[PDB]
């Protein structure tokens, strides 16, 4: 089973214990570590942060302790304009330039592959994505003739039904990609004036409208569109989504006035790291959706949808029963990487729970 873990560049700037460098990653925890967010300049892959080449180097040295560990560099991300991605892939000339620039860059910095994070091609890009993947893969095949191990090619793909139907030719891209990470953790979030969970496993016999907004439906739909199970990786989040309540109501359908207040370390409205949630829970009321199989907590006027060891173990069993290629974890740096906030002196408690179930079949 694969365990694919993202590390984010910007996590180094978090004050105090929140600061996270690749140095803190356990080399034996994951099978693949993906460094998040390379840029594109002058139609060529490029660094993002001022100290990226140093961090690339610190990350890739983990391979000295675990030579089976693979690393990938991810291009794109949220702060990357999808329009930008769109203009690059649309034009054979800018696209071929981008493609030819990738292998040498990957080789120079010690990466084993490229992860595409085009965050949402529209209906007009569907065809250009297919071309980009096809041609990127053909280039990696050619580049291996030089005697070094073929570069891996992956993509992060939306788990939203409409997003899938709109921008992705799954049957076509699946044959060229080594694995596909399903972003099954954005099924709700502040764009609605209600409370709700962003990563439920099952539908929730309760509602019925976006019967499509759960992990299970996303997985079944992808299988149906032609993605082979042995290439699909189910995303599991290590962060939570917070909301500020508009009333004293806390149950399903409770009105909302906006995202929750920022966490002391991640300083981003609407999101809390798992290590911040561990602190939040002290004095909070915990609940669990029986049908969706995920918990939530409340304290004062703050409502948090998150994943704990049990929800994470559950998702992992589920991907096991469906014979998927493995799990993807978004943000090693949002998990308790120091292992000093969540009671037990256990480093990476969410990710480890996942690894433990996987070590099982
Ligand atoms: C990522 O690359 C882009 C493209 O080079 C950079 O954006 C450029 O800003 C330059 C100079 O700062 C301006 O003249 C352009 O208008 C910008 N273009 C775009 C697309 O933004 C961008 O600064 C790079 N980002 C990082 C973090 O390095």
């Amino acid at each position: 089973y694969k365990l694919i873990c993202y590390y984010t560049s910007w996590s180094q700037y978090r004050e105090g214990d929140g600061s996270c460098f690749p140095d803190a990653i356990d080399p034996f925890l994951c099978t693949h570590v993906i460094y998040s967010f390379a840029n594109i300049s002058n139609n060529e892959i490029d660094t993002w942060e001022w100290n990226d080449v140093t961090l690339y180097d610190t990350l890739n040295t983990l391979k000295n302790r675990n030579p089976n560990l693979k690393t990938l560099l991810s291009v794109g991300g949220w702060n990357f304009g999808p329009q930008r991605f769109s203009k690059i892939a649309s034009k054979t000339q800018s696209r071929r330039t981008f493609i030819k620039s990738v292998p040498p860059f990957l080789r120079t910095h010690g990466f084993d592959g490229l992860d595409l994070a085009w965050l949402y091609p529209g209906r007009r890009d569907k065809r250009h994505l297919t071309t980009l993947v096809k041609e990127m893969k053909a280039e990696f095949i050619r580049e291996a003739q030089a005697g070094t191990e073929q570069l891996l090619l992956s993509a992060a793909v939306s788990a939203g039904k409409i997003a899938i139907d709109r921008g992705y030719d799954i049957a076509q891209i699946s044959r060229h990609l080594d694995f596909i990470s399903l972003l099954t953790y954005d099924f709700h979030g502040a764009w609605r004036q209600t409370v709700g969970h962003h990563s439920p496993l099952f539908r929730g016999q309760e509602d019925a409208s976006s019967r499509f907004s759960n992990a299970d439906y996303a997985v079944s739909y992808m299988l149906r569109l032609g993605a082979p199970a042995n290439k699909l990786v189910m995303g599991i989040p290590t962060f939570g989504k917070s909301f500020t309540l508009a009333s004293s109501k806390t149950d399903v359908g409770a009105p909302v006035s906006g995202p929750g207040i920022p966490g002391q370390f991640t300083k981003e409205k609407g999101i809390l790291a798992y290590y911040e949630i561990c602190d939040f829970l002290q004095g909070a009321t915990t609940h669990r959706f029986r049908d969706q199989q995920v918990p939530y907590a409340t304290k004062g006027n703050q409502w948090v949808a998150y994943d704990d060891q049990e929800s994470v173990k559950n998702k992992a069993r589920y991907l096991k029963n469906r014979q998927l290629a493995g799990a993807m974890v978004w943000a090693l740096d949002l998990d308790d990487f120091r292992g000093t906030f969540c009671g037990q002196n256990l480093t990476f408690p969410l990710t480890s729970a996942v690894k433990d179930v996987l070590a099982r079949a």
